[PDB]
């Protein structure tokens, strides 16, 4: 019973506890997974409300409506959610237009963000939740960096309080650092000065927790990544992310390990191919951010398989690696799945998986969520609040 | 009309031009520096209501009138402001204590703070000024180094608003990096962090334009202060300056130019020493900025000296050599003298100088300011309304 | 009931789970810690037998006993397990100068001080553990540092092996790179190298681990290390500065810190420490031994020892035992005397002491799976009648 | 009368003050900008008699007519000194061939270089000069780039004392370390160490004032230049100037204002790009160098245009973000145009510039100069004297 | 051999000085007296003697009033 | 290269020296502290190139017999 991932998991009647080492089905399973209390740490703002009815229950909200940026028509592939060929990461990334630097440039339609995320994630039954957003892309005139920041620190904080302590999702700020800088260096440093700022502001409630290093993918941004002073963000408790991916260098990811002191890697998914590189993310205790749909869509991978392959989804290992893995949901709006699609997509992508392993990937989220030991106190007592299965056999 | 620093000196009637380049007179001229329009670019916020009457009308405008800490009795000198033997810094620091970290963390009182020292400033006319603030020591557990910023810059702002703009003293933000109670690199991370970030939430009005780099005496503050990376700050255009002040060290001034790159040194009254140094300073146009009142009373000078000496006071010896000088006031408060007397005390300072060395030193305090082209455009308007003289027969 | 650190403690009866929850008693729980699986993270292979009788047993049964350095006299102080006052740092080392460089430079001895040390283990029930050496100290003319730490690997090795595997206690290695404030760089680069060419030489039992630093409290001298998997954990004794640990964890990439009784002047190194997990060793003994806290305090002030302070502030705090015979106490000795130093210790954060120095080893995942289900098997109590 | 440059210009009567402020025009102010003080802060010594009467002058006065080089072939360009088309920096480089390195490698066409430039600077009553050149691509077996640096001090220190002293031009020295490719680094060590040595010998006349970067156009040398550690040059007093490169890079000169400590940037027609580079520059007071006619034979701009444009000329933008902008000659002989020229091409490069504008750019010049506060008092003496406007009307 | 001395606190502009004039006086002159090299009577600074070792001429460390290998 | 080689790596052999005396002062430099420079006939002919039976020295001639008559230790290896 001690490889029971929960310490109240264990205190079962015996046949559940065989029910959990049994195989997920991703058909019977969606009301299991629908309640279990979930973490979410890889969400972007910008994705959320990038086509469909969201799109216009947002540009419906915005202060000025003659200043909106005209919808564009944005095919989405067919197959869609789950294309029958990747689309790439260029596409990927352009196929959510119709939202992000252009629709939340506007103080109504960034509430209508703040503010429909918040019911989704709660709709989603999670517990916590890191968002990722850049309130320098956001920035008029007239609207400072730190004036985006602090209204959308202001209107997650307002959900929160309307809400029960006990239907709550805790959400905290990540902010994300890319684009721009391949053509500057004051906005990496630019960027460093609000989350040092940001950190202090606010102590309780929604708060600024990490900085998260996107841009870290191509070799001009990796220059300025080691070229700019860290050792001021770690002194402030901020804690460091980064987008690793399609850039599939090793030696990438050993110096964000070591010179960045990364406690968090986003996509690592080409981690099994170093065997050295994966034993010193599986002691340092390193956590491995995982988007099933946003991975697929992006790179593709074989479903419905039988038996585990050269090309397979590399769940299964790092969890046998004892790698923490942790499943997300990456884009909300850009790609078409809730943190529960997310949970129930792995098992169509990693054969024979259990269902006990997909609660193991919320005790890991559980561990290297940015929280303090307040918020990670509320957290490890709803993560015990996990639903009785419907069908027991 | 052939070395005049203002160009509105030039259409000057001969008598009064005459008059200009006469030695300035302490007693009688207190009437025509009064009217000058000057520019202040070392005054420090916590050191104006220290004590007196203004001490008092800070306490009455606390929003919580019983956290106020009691009223520490700190003697002044005798024969203040004018002491009789110098009594060094760490006594003069002190003086101050019924003000500053104890008070002004309470809203109400950091108020009264911020207005009433405006108001000192449309007293003397200045046009322009730079508050030097550190934010991070007013700060509380419910108020952080921001909000307590934010307030600083927004009490300020409305006092600009409701001054006629022909009378108008336009206020600037400098962020001082503390002395020996920084130091820490989590201190100095978070100084310039707030700095960066004031430096662009504000475009318009009171503006943080720099960062005051306090401590560089203490020789374990710097090296940790040369270890952090200013790029970003440079980057972002806040203007450096160095608070030089309590020694001579000729290779702490080499490194600040040339590695912090600040633009303005603080106290540096042992450039003559270093003949190397001080034409490097002239050269590439530092401004230092000399405090008159605080530097006889810290550290002493002689007085109404009838020829120069080797003791004497350096300002005209930096104007010989084409230093750009500036005369502030540095603790309104503490060392209780205006900028109006400031400027009348260098006549006694320093024996034989001319009434066009006072004008001189405004022209380069405007050139020195870490004012936008903006800014810069309107202080040069009220600089060119120089008072006309009114004992102008002998 | 998700509060104990093992899926084990949970699944025992009402008074079982409220007796743990009571203060420790110092006297009665005596028969009951010694039976606790214990493990070990900061124990010197230079100071197991510095004086005493198992000095005449390393010196007995020498290989050259005509080369033997005749016995030196160590004055004890008063009482010592407990002195009256503190002796120092400096004093602390010469306590056992009978045993160490001296001594184990001799084949025959080493053989002696390794087959004596798990010995010990063995006697205090442990499960685990990552003994420090320096081989570079031992090494001469004919012996090279690598042919000192092959023979002391395989001493420990063979002894692993002649033990059953339900008592075995897994010895690992730890080489100590200190640094010479005074003496020569070069050992610092050797000890550097000798761990880097171990490491991929063993990858069962024995095994080189990781790298300790006695010294600096040298970024650019560890990233070799990194690359091979080597964790470095670094002492942070005497002196008192935060800007050496401040170093440590974000240069050096320590994972564990080795007597840190100030993080609590700082508040924020404190949050670092505990956000990231960062292991804090500390030894009840050689810290009373060395600087000295108050002891059989009825309430906390303001000199306390820190464990009970760390733990609330989730910081993962392991005790440990140091030196053994210079400290001259072993580690039940150790994990009872904290009782003493930290008033209202419950018996469950003796518990969380251990689970937290599993979480702290530098084992694998085939060596933390021995380590965790020997730990599962927590010993009931004996003395529950109040 | 509170926006005038020079504080001579009140006492002028008002009616010549409103001529003063109408646009500048290149045909009917050929005299009057002929008569005017002016400074020159750009001149390169090795490009002066490159070709013409001015080469078979310097020729003719060789010390070893049997060693002078034979004069090559060089073609100007058709429609000289106003090119049909940009010529680019490589063939312009080659116009100035029969002089340079070849010549002046005699000790006698040294004396012609040297003593013909400063009747050059007297006939466009230049009041000071700052000529850069690089002694160490004189220099023989039996003379050492020192002995060509005291050669060519004291010749241009012979003709200022040769001259009265309303009339006399002072001549100052620049050297410049002209960024070997990776093969010489020694190079620039060596002109480095010169510019030290001569800058404590000669404390009166003619004198080393700094040294100028002329490898700054590059990349290895750039690197080169920013590991070379120009603090010792710092302490003897030498000023830095830096040639902005071709290359549009910003990033080269955030390190050119803030690593390097240069106080002039030459040819920075890209600073409007980055508005918050152009306000740093416009704060700190680093002055910029620009040529007229180099950079319309080398770049290309827009001629004789009624109004601005999105590739006019950078003076009017740089003048009006309060930048110190100056006019100068470059290479003397390559364009085949002195500082007058210069001048007067202004109004056709910059549509609508005022009298009042080349007025300002001299006292920016005259603030930008390397002078001591005894040469700075004597070049302010001159500016003074102000040529009074032969039309009015 | 022109002699580079470190300062206790002192001058800084000398050590440079006399490092430009060493590297101009080794190709001044070629016959004769000659400067052959640079003495460091300090340090015992490596970023400030990378322009010597680029032009050829050879160190000589002056070392003395003190005891470390290192 | 072969500056780093000799003053930040701390050289004492270098390896396919070829281009020494492209720079007069490296050459004097490797000549006077004692750096051996170990040339490969066979291989540097077949990976560079040189020209082979000439009777005089060229500009593209094999670098041995300048750099041993620059004072330089040349050892010839496979
Ligand atoms: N897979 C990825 N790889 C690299 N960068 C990514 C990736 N996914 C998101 N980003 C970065 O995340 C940043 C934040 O995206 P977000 O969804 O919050 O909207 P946004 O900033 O308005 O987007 P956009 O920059 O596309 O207009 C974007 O700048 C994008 O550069
Ligand atoms: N060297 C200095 N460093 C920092 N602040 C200074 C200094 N000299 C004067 N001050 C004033 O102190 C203010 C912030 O510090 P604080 O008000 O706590 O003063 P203090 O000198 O530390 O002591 P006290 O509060 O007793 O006056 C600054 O805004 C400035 O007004
Ligand atoms: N508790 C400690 N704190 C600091 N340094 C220590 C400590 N214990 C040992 N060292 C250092 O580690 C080395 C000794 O390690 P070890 O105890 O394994 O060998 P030893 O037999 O005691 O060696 P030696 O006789 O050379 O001291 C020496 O550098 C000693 O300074
Ligand atoms: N416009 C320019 N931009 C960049 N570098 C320049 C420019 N003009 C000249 N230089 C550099 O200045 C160096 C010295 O110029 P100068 O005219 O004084 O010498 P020179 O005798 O003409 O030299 P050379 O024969 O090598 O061209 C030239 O070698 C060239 O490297
Ligand atoms: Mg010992
Ligand atoms: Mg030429
Ligand atoms: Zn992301
Ligand atoms: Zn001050
Ligand atoms: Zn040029």
């Amino acid at each position: 019973i001690s490889e029971l991932p929960i310490p109240a998991l264990a205190a079962w009647p015996p046949s559940h506890l065989r029910w959990l080492h049994e195989p997920l089905d991703p058909v019977q399973d969606k009301a299991w997974v629908q309640a279990l209390p979930k973490v979410e740490l890889h969400c972007h703002l910008g994705g959320f409300a990038t086509h469909g009815e969201l799109l216009h229950k947002v540009r419906q909200e915005a202060a000025n409506p003659e200043s909106l940026p005209p919808v564009r028509a944005i095919p989405l592939p067919p197959g869609w959610p789950i294309p029958e060929e990747p689309i790439g990461l260029e596409r990927y990334m352009r196929l959510g237009d119709n939202n992000g630097s252009a629709l939340l440039k506007d103080p109504g339609c960034l509430r209508a963000q703040c503010r429909l995320l918040y019911e989704a994630l709660l709709a989603d039954h999670v517990a916590y939740a890191e968002i990722r957003c850049s309130p320098a892309n956001y920035a008029s005139a007239s609207r400072s960096p730190w004036v985006v920041l602090q209204e959308i620190r202001n209107h997650f904080q307002q959900a929160m309080e309307e809400t029960p302590e006990d239907r709550r999702c805790h959400v905290n700020l990540l902010l994300t650092a890319t684009r721009e800088e391949g053509g500057d260096r004051s906005r990496i440093a630019r960027h460093l000065a609000l989350a040092i700022t940001a950190a202090e502001h606010w102590k309780n409630g929604c708060r600024v927790v990490g900085v998260d290093l996107a841009g870290f993918e191509d070799r001009t941004t990796r220059a300025a990544m080691f070229a700019t002073d860290f050792e001021p963000v770690h002194r402030v408790g901020l804690a460091v992310t980064v987008h690793a991916g399609e850039n599939d260098d090793v030696e990438g990811i050993w110096q964000a390990v070591f010179k960045l002191s990364a406690r968090r890697l986003g996509h690592a998914l080409h981690l099994s191919r170093s065997p050295d590189l994966l034993r010193v993310v599986a002691e340092r205790g390193i956590a491995v951010e995982l988007c099933p749909y946003a991975n697929l869509q992006i790179k593709g991978f074989p479903l419905d398989e039988e038996q585990e392959g050269s090309e397979t989804y590399p769940l299964r290992g790092y969890l046998a690696a004892g790698v923490a893995v942790t499943l997300n949901t990456d884009n909300l709006g850009i790609s078409q799945a809730s943190l529960t699609d997310n949970l129930l997509l792995t098992a169509r992508l990693c054969p024979g998986i259990t269902r006990l392993e997909v609660l193991k990937t919320q005790v890991f989220a559980a561990q290297a969520a940015f929280a303090n030991q307040a918020e990670r106190k509320a957290l490890w007592a709803r993560l015990a609040q996990v639903p009785v299965p419907t069908d027991t056999e």
